[PDB]
C-alpha cells in the first residue's frame, strides 16, 4: 500500500537524528514526508525538488489537527512510518492515534524510530532508582494497551511508559547512553526487556554519506561556510555553550541571562575560577532556544565569536571542527563529546539527578560540582 513517513520532534536532538535519516532517504523525491521539526525549517530550494512533502506545526509537544488535512490526502491503505522524540513519544503519537481511531480500516502503524531528547531521558531515569523496573514495565505495558484501545492517556510511571512501544509496534530505539542502561544497575530489566530493539546514536553516519549528501544535510542543519571558515583559524579555540530555561517567567530568564554571563566571565577572566589561558580564540554556542539570553550574552561579552544558537554543536563533530576546549552550562551535547575537550561543566549538591547522570558516565569526576549560583559576580 502506501507508507507515509513522519519526521516529529519539538526539541533538537531527535531532528538532527531524522533529518540524517531523510538525507540517507533522499534520492527518493517522492516517498510522503511530514515534517514537524519545530527547530528546523528546510530550504525552499530542497523543498521544491520533492513531492508529496509536508509540514505539520507542534503545540504542547503534540502535531496540530492540521496532521489530519494532510492525512486526508491519502485515501488509501496507509502505513505510517514514524520518528519521535523519546521523552515527549506518548504526546507526539497522540493526535496520530486519534486519526488511526477514525479510518481504522485503512491507517495502520508500520513501525517506530524513536531518539532521545536528550539528558532529560537519563535525568528521568535516574529518578527511578528506587523502584522494581520490572514490575514498571509491565504495569506501563497494561497502560499503554488502554491507551491505544480508548485514546486517554494515563501512566502511572510516565518516565518508563516511553520505554514500552515494543508491546505494540515494531521499534527501534536510538540512545545518546547505551552506557547509562549498562552501567545504572536497577536498570538491568530495562535494558534486557529493550533486547536488540536499541542501538546508540551514529555519529559516524556523516563521514559515510556522499560528497552531495553532506552538502544537503548541512544545509538542512544551517551550517553554513560562514561559519565552517571562522573555526578554522590557526588559533587554540574555545566554546562557550549556554542553555535555557523552559519557564516563560521573565525574572528567571533574566536571572539566567546574569548568571550565563557571570559564567562565561569565569571561563575567559584572569580573575575566573575556571579561567583557560589567554591563548584562546572564545566562540559562544548559545542554546538553540536561549532567545534573550542568548542575547544578553552577545550584547554583553567581548571578544567573543558567536556561532548562531540554531546549529546544533554536534554538527561540529560530523565534520571534524571541534575546537580544543568546551565549557558551559550541562549539556546533552556534553553527551557525545570527547572527554578530551571538555574543560568544565556547570549545573544550574550529591543528589542532582542530572550531576548523578553524568557521574555515572564518566563524564564528570569525583569532582567536587560547580553549581552557577556558586560562582562570585565579576
Ligand atoms: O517542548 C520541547 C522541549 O520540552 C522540554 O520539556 C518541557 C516540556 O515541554 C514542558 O511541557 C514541561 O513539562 O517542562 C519540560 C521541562 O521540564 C525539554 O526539556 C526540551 O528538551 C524540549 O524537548
Ligand atoms: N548551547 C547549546 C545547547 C544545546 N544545543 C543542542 O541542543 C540539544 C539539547 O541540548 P540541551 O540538553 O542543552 O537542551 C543538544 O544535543 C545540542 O544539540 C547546542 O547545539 N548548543
Amino acid at each position: 500500500m502506501k507508507t507515509i513517513t513522519l519526521y516529529l520532534d519539538p526539541a533538537s536532538l531527535p531532528a538532527l537524528n531524522q533529518l540524517m535519516d531523510f538525507t540517507q532517504n533522499n534520492e527518493d523525491k517522492t516517498h510522503p514526508r511530514i515534517f514537524g521539526l519545530s527547530r528546523f525549517k528546510i530550504p525552499d530550494n530542497i523543498i521544491t525538488q520533492y513531492q508529496n512533502i509536508h509540514f505539520v506545526e507542534l503545540k504542547d509537544n503534540r502535531p496540530t489537527e492540521a496532521l489530519f488535512t494532510i492525512l486526508d490526502q491519502y485515501p488509501g491503505n496507509i502505513e505510517l512510518n514514524i520518528h519521535l522524540n523519546i521523552a515527549h513519544s506518548v504526546q507526539l503519537i497522540r493526535p496520530i492515534l486519534a486519526y488511526r481511531f477514525k479510518h481504522l480500516d485503512r491507517v495502520s502503524i508500520q513501525q517506530l524510530n524513536l531518539y532521545d531528547d536528550g539528558s532529560m531521558e537519563y535525568v528521568d531515569l535516574e529518578k527511578e532508582e528506587n523502584k522494581d523496573i520490572s514490575a514498571e514495565i509491565k504495569q506501563a505495558e497494561k497502560q499503554l494497551s488502554h491507551y491505544l484501545l480508548t485514546g486517554k492517556i494515563k501512566f502511572d510511571n510516565p518516565t518508563i511508559a516511553r520505554y514500552v512501544w515494543q508491546s505494540a509496534f515494531p521499534v527501534k530505539y536510538h540512545f545518546l547512553s547505551t552506557d547509562y542502561f549498562e552501567k545504572a544497575e536497577f536498570l538491568q530489566p530495562l535494558k534486557e526487556y529493550l533486547a536488540e530493539n536499541y542501538q546508540k546514536m551514529d555519529w559516524t553516519a556523516y563521514q559515510q554519506l556522499t560528497p552531495e549528501q553532506q552538502a544537503f544535510y548541512l544545509t538542512l542543519v544551517g551550517f553554513n561556510d560562514e561559519v565552517k571558515q571562522s573555526l578554522e583559524v590557526q588559533q587554540a579555540k574555545f566554546i562557550f555553550t549556554g542553555t535555557t530555561t523552559w519557564e516563560g517567567n521573565t525574572d528567571v530568564r533574566e536571572y539566567y541571562a546574569q548568571q550565563q554571563l557571570n559564567l562565561l566571565n569565569h571561563f575567559t577572566q584572569a580573575e575566573g575560577d575556571l579561567f583557560i589561558g589567554d591563548h584562546y580564540k572564545i566562540y559562544f554556542k548559545g542554546h538553540p532556544r536561549g532567545g534573550e539570553i542568548n542575547d544578553y550574552i552577545l550584547n554583553n561579552a567581548k571578544n567573543i565569536t558567536n556561532i548562531p544558537a540554531n546549529i546544533s554543536f554536534e554538527v561540529l563533530m560530523m565534520t571534524g571542527l571541534l575546537p580544543d576546549k568546551v565549557g558551559g552550562v550541562a549539556s546533552s551535547l556534553y553527551f557525545s563529546l570527547p572527554k578530551e575537550k571538555i574543560s568544565h561543566i556547570i549545573f544550574t549538591a550529591l543528589n542532582n539527578p542530572y550531576v548523578k547522570v553524568m557521574r555515572r558516565l564518566g563524564i564528570i569526576d569525583e569532582s567536587q560540582v560547580i553549581f552557577w549560583d556558586s560562582l562570585k559576580q565579576l
